[PDB]
């Protein structure tokens, strides 16, 4: 068997934005208490947690535009 | 008085323009004749005259696209 395999694909796309302004942003939350209690942590195979945190992310892109792909071929035989 | 002028104005103009062929242009016009006669000119103060004159302009740009902006901000006392 003579398998001839051709994978061309042609890709034009356009991912823009435009903005005029991005203006006033305030990001002024109010204080908290956050309080874990525990004593035996046994953790293994492959394990990755967060034990107690608090985050004020303030993620303000100008123009914040993602693209993925992908692409695979698989050949077995 | 506390006069406060704030002056932002955003632009993203697009002034575009394509074209596959201009072509042929045959700008072939005839002879002419023009004869003006006088014989006192007198002239004064700011003038800018033509007197007598025979143009064959051919004015063909791949794009002749223009922008003419204008900002003027006047302030008295």
């Amino acid at each position: 068997g003579s398998v001839q395999i051709v994978y061309k694909p042609v890709d034009l796309s356009k991912v823009t934005s435009k903005c005029g302004s991005l203006g006033n942003i305030h990001h002024k939350p109010g204080g908290g208490q956050v309080e874990v209690k525990s004593e035996k942590l046994d953790f293994k195979d492959r394990v990755q947690s967060k034990i107690g945190s608090l985050d004020n992310i303030t993620h303000v892109p100008g123009g914040g535009n993602k693209k993925i792909e992908t692409h695979k071929l698989t050949f077995r035989e």
